[PDB]
């Protein structure tokens, strides 16, 4: 999950061209999904 956020994220930015903070909000969205995970399953890893 975090490699196909961040490597979207990547693309993203390097296609400078056009309006880009639309589908910057969405990979905003997908990115609060990514650390709602995060925050969901390294509390017990850290714990284990």
């Amino acid at each position: 999950k975090a490699a196909m956020v961040v490597s979207e994220e990547d693309h993203l930015k390097a296609e400078a061209r056009g309006d880009m903070s639309e589908a910057e909000l969405l990979i905003l969205d997908e990115f609060t999904t990514l650390a709602r995970d995060l925050y969901a399953f390294y509390p017990l890893l850290i714990r284990f």
